[PDB]
């Protein structure tokens, strides 16, 4: 697992989200997945592939 | 329509989201929704009935 | 505008998603977006930049 | 856990969502939530707190 619950992410490129990893999904289209919870906008989630996420 | 194209809105309750009406939805479920670009985090943007919304 | 209220469109490629055109959005990011009621998902609505959709 | 993965569940009421899950997540206001892949349209994933979704 590239990331961890608490880290703090943000999306690298396109459409932009930044906060804390809350969760986690895989699918086969997206075998590593991860529930990013916004620092601006608390309770709001979105979900990423991985690649398209990095630490900061 | 309640609100239009530029308004600043926000979430009225539960997972918060704020920034400015970019587009519009009607469903039977939800007959006037509209699409929320983040100020925050730009690009992203998410879909909400009239009724979680208000203007600021 | 490539599509109108009521068309049936679908996702060319990647995460799946069909049924009716129930609306639009535009940003700097997606100047011509689209809102997507799934035909299969009564209520759940997606949105797509055009690119991404193709009429059915 | 209300559900582990592959579980096959649904939305039970509003806007229809159906499928396995594929993930979990946890935020304050959602402290129990899931992530459904639809069997409808694969690859589609979305997000839910517990409440909502019922076990088929």
């Amino acid at each position: 697992a590239t990331f961890g619950m608490g880290d703090r992410v943000r999306k690298k490129s396109g459409a932009a989200w930044q906060g804390q990893i809350v969760g986690w999904y895989c699918t086969n289209l997206t075998p590593e997945g991860y529930a990013v919870e916004s620092e601006a906008h608390p309770g709001s989630v979105q979900i990423y592939p991985v690649a398209a996420l990095e630490r900061i």
